[PDB]
RNA sequence: AAUUUAUGAAUAAGCCCCGGCUAAUUACGUGCCAGCAGCCGCGGUAAUACGUAAGGGGCGAGCGUUGUUCGGGAUUAUUGGGCGUAAAGGGUGAGUAGGCGGAUAUAUAAGUCUAUGCAUAAAAUACCACAGCUCAACUGUGGACCUAUGUUGGAAACUAUAUGUCUAGAGUCUGAUAGAGGAAGUUAGAAUUUCUGGUGUAAGGGUGGAAUCUGUUGAUAUCAGAAAGAAUACCGGAGGCGAAGGCGAACUUCUGGGUCAAGACUGACGCUGAGUCACGAAAGCGUAGGGAGCAAACAGGAUUAGAUACCCUGGUAGUCUACGCUGUAAACGAUGCACACUUGGUGUUAACUAAAAGUUAGUACCGAAGCUAACGUGUUAAGUGUGCCGCCUGGGGAGUAUGCUCGCAAGAGUGAAACUCAAAGGAAUUGACGGGGGCCCGCACAAGCGGUGGAGCAUGUGGUUUAAUUCGAUGAUACGCGAGGAACCUUACCAGGGCUUGACAUAUAUAGGAUAUAGUUAGAGAUAAUUAUUCCCCGUUUGGGGUCUAUAUACAGGUGCUGCAUGGUUGUCGUCAGCUCGUGCUGUGAGGUGUUGGGUUAAGUCCCGCAACGAGCGCAACCCUUGUUAUCUGUUACCAGCAUGUAAUGGUGGGGACUCAGAUAAGACUGCCGGUGAUAAGUCGGAGGAAGGUGAGGAUGACGUCAAAUCAUCAUGGCCCUUAUGUCCUGGGCUACACACGUGCUACAAUGGCCUGUACAAAGCGAAGCGAAACAGUGAUGUGAAGCAAAACGCAUAAAGCAGGUCUCAGUCCGGAUUGAAGUCUGAAACUCGACUUCAUGAAGUUGGAAUCGCUAGUAAUCGUAUAUCAGAAUGAUACGGUGAA
């Protein structure tokens, strides 16, 4: 069980947390729990109209008002009908926490210059039984062509229903996991099938 | 037969197959059972291969199976295969029959060719047209294609027949010449053994290490003499000869073969060769000798569980000679013989030439083209051609059984079938492995310091038994592990009691509060009945917006099975230095090169060269602590020079000096110097410097392996239960024992125990929490509350240490397990089953067998402190400092 989470390598470096705020001991647990509330909330409401996010981030500036920001690169479909599935956020978020809820939505320009996208991509595709060979090859060469200097890509799980469990792994370009002043995103997705669940992970070097 | 009307879709399809071969896939049931199958092979919980349905393919009044023949099989190869290593060259030669064979002239015309003359090859059938049955099958009339024999007339090259000619093939003669060629008869020396005679004494001999054995009856060693047997160092080899086997001291006699040439003669007299004959290493057999050394069988001594062996000491056949048999070998160049041809390089033998220099005939290595499945072969073909002989047709059974021939015998030659398998085999590639080789690394060894295994307890597992002692983890990589806390909860187990839209959700329509706060009734509690009470709030209320009752559902639920259906996460080889790709090149191919070379490093680190050129994941670097300095800031921190509070406290007024804290920077990069190294990469010292060659530590763990661990954290396919395996509570249990193993603690005592006084830390923690000063108490602790959301106060006066007294090698003033009595704290509760204290009780234990673990410097070793889980409870785990080596 090797290869440490390249983001928890990357924190305090490069990288920075993905809930900005700081509370003292009295208020720190359960601040934090709210936020994994609205999170969980959030990501159960839209994946039920099976919606891929690339990231659920968090702004709490005073300990009563807090900013959440939905990152994606379809904003318009994840805003629904004219922002009434974001007040449909707010409201249900409001109906278990006591704080106020201001969501807005962070548009993301390069598609393909994400890796979580590229997992959530992956992921749906080997969800309707395309073959995982052909999708694979298809992603990479197309994010690798839009300007990433590199790009790796491994799936595993039962790969076209066999019995028999592998994993399939692609890869170009420049990958340095171990450097630390690199600029790695990494992304996680999975994938649940007829036949069992698939796991993507999407490494992309910047 | 055929023809014309009358009635009407009326009278009418099945079989095999669907994994590849082989045209045709999905869904259920089965779970290495049932079964399929021509071959390979399918079925162990998701079967396109089994069984049934749905589809699809093939053929059709037929469709499949079995039996038999041919074809695919060039797998009996005339057309059209082989024999170095896959099955296959005879052990070798001389030759009979047979087959084949230089140049050229003439004749014959058997072969061959032609006029596809001429006939004969009955008919049908077979081939091509044309016809008649409604067509076809079927039937009929003509026309031929082969090739088989006979015969007529021609052609003559080739084979054949008969008679000649030639010389270039092959022989004879002449000359020259090399040689362990063979047989017979003589001779020689070294060495060894035995015997005899001297000198001389206690060992000799032998092995990895010993012993048997030899020797005080004179060994071994040494000197002299005598005798016998066998074998021929040096010459002596990338030699020589012979058909092969084989042949090496010297000489003679007898005798076989080869090579060269103008150097004449014969004139095809040749090649190969079934039977047959001759020879044929070593072993063996018969007769008669000989017997030194060596040495099957055999004996003894060792190694070993055993040693009918390897090793040692002895030792009979045999080894040797003469004659007569046997006729087998990895008898090999694993390559039959002969001839005509087909680039070279480097040696060597003989001859011709005075010799070089070349040629010829041999004999070795490398190698172009070609050949070869590859290895390799390559003018001494395994290359291009042919003559003749021998031999092969999957493996096992089997070179067996039986028969025959030969032999004194042992055996040799010839040589099956039944049955059974779907492979056997050749060469080569990539890995792995070696009690193979070479070069390196690691507390791997070595050199050291402490342990484990022995004892007391703590802790885990197995075994064992209970109503249950819930499970998972099981070599390294499980076993003080999941567990960073089992008195209830935890908790998955057990004995009991309740609940069934459920302990909890979301959404569908009812109809008025939820549970509420505090108690009652019974209860072990859960529970139900209850009492206080309501549809509340936004609106000025009804209608409304939502809210729960309490109902009916969609639904929930599961620590139940499968880690071999999985994701995710993790261990491990291993922080070992490796693992691959793009293009190019190379091999028929699996692949190889890059990444095989020489140096070098901790490293596929770097340098050079090399059909490789580049790149990626790794290594390193970038990161975080610690190690020096500079600026910025001095509270809650710090205190130097001041005053000063009697303390204890920088405590107070004061002060930025210092430490310190934390931001921003500098600094160490083989940078520089010397030597060495291929002008290199690198490497050993030196200077500067807090830090030098990665400064020290941590983080960071490549492709993959072990179907390695986890469904029991979560997620998850399939299966399974649905008043149940779900769920609420009471108690028990996870803490049970004749036992075995693993991890720790405390000791066994003098680098120590006990008593008294005194000194020096760091890192952490505090909100229902830290809790001080003091007092009570021997003590665990109790009352109290200061201060503090804290570098502000508290935990907290650290312990080894040091300065004194005591103990005297004693199971002890060592050891503190075990039990008895009385207490402390936690919480509702601690009997099974908590920690701690006081008093008594004082066991095992004398440094621990085989075996085994940790560690290279602030490290082992030891002494305390803090934290996580936590109401309470650590010898475990995490972290911190003190002393500090070999």
């Amino acid at each position: 069980g090797q290869k440490v989470h390249p983001y928890s390598l990357r924190v305090k470096i490069n990288k920075d947390w993905k809930s900005k705020w700081y509370f003292d001991k009295k208020l720190y647990s359960a601040i934090l729990h709210e936020d994994f509330l609205i999170r969980r909330e959030i990501m159960k409401f839209l994946k039920g109209i099976k919606f891929d996010i690339s990231d659920i981030e968090i702004i709490r500036n005073n300990p009563q008002k807090v900013t959440v920001v939905i990152v994606t690169p379809r904003p318009g479909s994840v805003i629904g009908l004219k922002g009434s599935n974001l007040e449909k956020i707010g409201q249900l978020l409001t109906k278990k926490i006591s704080k106020k809820i201001s969501i807005k939505i962070k548009e993301v320009k390069r598609p393909e210059l994400d890796a979580q996208i590229i997992a959530n991509g992956i992921a749906k595709q080997v969800e309707n039984r395309a073959s995982y060979r052909k999708v694979l090859k298809s992603s990479l060469s197309t994010s690798m062509l839009k300007g990433a200097q590199g790009l790796k890509i491994k799936i595993a799980g039962r790969l076209g229903g066999a019995e028999i469990a592998r994993s399939f792994e692609v890869k170009e370009g420049r990958v340095p996991l171990h450097t630390l002043r690199a600029n790695i995103d990494y992304g996680f997705s999975e994938a649940q099938t007829t036949y069992g669940i698939i796991g993507v992970k999407v490494w992309l070097f910047k």
